[PDB]
Formats: structure tokens, sequence, C-alpha cells
């Protein structure tokens, strides 16, 4: 059984083309707030493999919600995000992903799509008003199909992170590479963000992001903890620039804990 988009790539289509932001199905098996902003798909669902899977697909130009020539085409759900920073404070997320296409442009620095991230506004200003801390972005490994024709077979996840608060761009952000997916593969996801008590220092905090995936553990501290006033996380499709970009998420969860 499949719940693969095969046929042309392209910008928009009849059935994705939402009028909202906001546009979901009656209730949706995956947790979160739905936050359609690309008109080739919108969110559905897929009974396979023994388990209901959302289908978050996008494509390169699909971003009909934001204005033109900005931010890259989404489907996402967000999740309320946790405010306050007392050691003990979270965002919990956990789910099943499997990664069927990503982006690609033939340049690194351009290709991959991300599958969930960690956001959170900070004190002092710098970068955007709703800025990002590190993303979790898929690259496509491609090989034969059996037939002679070169196809994306896996995929290399890494995580693209701040180097300090609001930074983005060369300076901004750092890529780290975690490990490698095969297509179709069924991947135990847990993402969680929040402060805990620094070791290596008395009543000082840590902020951090700390993500299982397929059972092995890619932990990281957000540069200046003490800057920080939430967690949050947000999970689906994000980032196209080119080609077409196909997440499925089975068996979402979402757990917060706010402490002072
Ligand atoms: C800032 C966004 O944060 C998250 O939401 C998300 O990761 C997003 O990624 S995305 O989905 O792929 O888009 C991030 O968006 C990128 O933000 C960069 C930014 O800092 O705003 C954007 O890069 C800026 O603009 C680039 C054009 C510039 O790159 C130089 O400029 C040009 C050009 O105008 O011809 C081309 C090349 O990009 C490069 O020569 C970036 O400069 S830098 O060299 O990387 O430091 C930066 O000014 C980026 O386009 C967004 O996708
Ligand atoms: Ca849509």
């Amino acid at each position: 059984q499949t719940d693969e988009d095969t046929g042309p790539v392209v910008d928009c289509t009849n059935q994705g083309t939402n009028p909202t932001r906001d546009t979901d199905i009656p209730n949706p098996r995956n947790i979160g707030d739905i936050d359609d902003r690309s008109c080739y798909a919108n969110y559905s669902e897929s009974s396979i493999l023994g388990k209901f899977w959302g289908i978050y697909n996008i494509t390169d130009g699909s971003n009909h919600m934001d204005a033109p020539n900005t931010l890259q085409p989404r489907i996402e759900r967000s999740l309320s995000r946790s405010q306050a920073t007392g050691a003990g404070s979270y965002a919990r997320f956990r789910g099943v992903l499997r990664i069927l296409e990503v982006g690609d442009t033939g340049t690194f620095s351009s290709s991959g799509s991300y599958f969930m991230q960690a956001m959170g506004k900070h004190t002092g200003g710098g970068g955007s008003p709703d800025p990002a801390i590190c993303l979790y972005r898929a690259h496509p490994v491609y090989g034969d199909d059996g037939n002679g024709n070169q196809v994306q077979v896996s995929f290399d996840i890494w995580r693209e992170q701040i180097n300090f608060r609001g930074g983005s761009g060369s300076a901004g952000r750092t890529e780290v590479f975690l490990k490698n997916v095969l297509k179709n593969e069924q991947i135990d996801i847990e993402l969680e963000v929040g402060f805990r008590d620094d070791p290596n220092n008395p009543g000082q905090t840590l902020h951090y992001a700390d993500a299982k995936i397929g059972g092995e553990e890619f932990n990281w501290n957000i540069p200046e903890p003490e800057r920080g006033i939430e967690s949050g996380i947000r999970y689906g499709a994000y980032r196209v620039k080119g080609g077409r970009a196909q997440f499925r998420w089975a068996n979402t969860s979402y757990t917060k804990d706010e402490v002072n």
C-alpha cells in the first residue's frame, strides 16, 4: 500500500488551494493547529502500514498565503508554546515519521526540507519577530530505481541551528549532520525543547532542544539560555526550494509544562 504523490511537480492544484491558513479536515488525527501555506495540497490522511498518517506535501513556489517572494511554502501544525523559563519547563512532541521526498536544488545550502522545528522568542531584539531556534532538515540521497533512473532513496537529516539568538544566514546558523534514514522507513521521533538546571553552573539555566530520531539521541543546548522566554515546536513540512517534499506523520502527541 502507498500514499506517495508521483505525478508532475506543479505549484498549485484545485484540491490544495485553501482559502485560509486554518483550513483543516474534521477530526484530524494529528495534534496541533493547522497552518496551511501551500496551494499544492491540503492536509489529508491515509490508512496504510497499519496506521493513520497525516499527509504533508508541498512544492516549490506553492506559497499562496505569505506575501510573494518572502517565506517558503509550508503545511505545519503549531503546538501551544511553553511560556516559562524555569527549570522543568518544556515542550515535548512525539510521533512517527515517514519521509518520501524532499526538496533539492543541486546545492546543499538551498536543498532539503524541514519536517519539524524548535522556535521561541527572546529578549533583546535580534532576528525576526518570530525567530527560529533550530530546524530539522532532510536532504536527498539518490540511487537507482531498478530501471536505470536516479531517485531519492534515503535522507540525511541535519540540524540547522542558531549560532546566536535570531541568527540567520551563513553567519547566523550552523548545519550539523545527525543521521540517515531510508525512504518510507517508519521513524520514531521525539523533540523536547525546554529549560533545565545547569550542572556546570549554580542557579543558572540551560535552554535545550533534544531530539530522538529512530532511537538515537541528538541533544543540543541553545545559545544564551538567559535571553529566551519560551519553548515551541512546529511540525509537518516547510521549505522546498526546488521540486517537492512529502512527509507523513502518525501517532502524534504533545505535552508541555510551564514552571517558573
Ligand atoms: C530566516 C528563515 O528562518 C527560518 O524560517 C527558515 O529556516 C528559513 O528557511 S527557508 O525556509 O529555507 O527559507 C529561513 O529563511 C532563510 O533566511 C535567510 C535570511 O537570513 O533571511 C535568507 O537569506 C538571506 O537572503 C539571502 C538572499 C542571502 O543570501 C545571499 O543573497 C542572494 C541574493 O540576493 O542574490 C543570494 C544568496 O542567497 C546569497 O548570495 C542571505 O545571505 S547569506 O549569504 O546567507 O548570509 C541572507 O541575507 C534565506 O533566503 C531564507 O530562505
Ligand atoms: Ca493547501
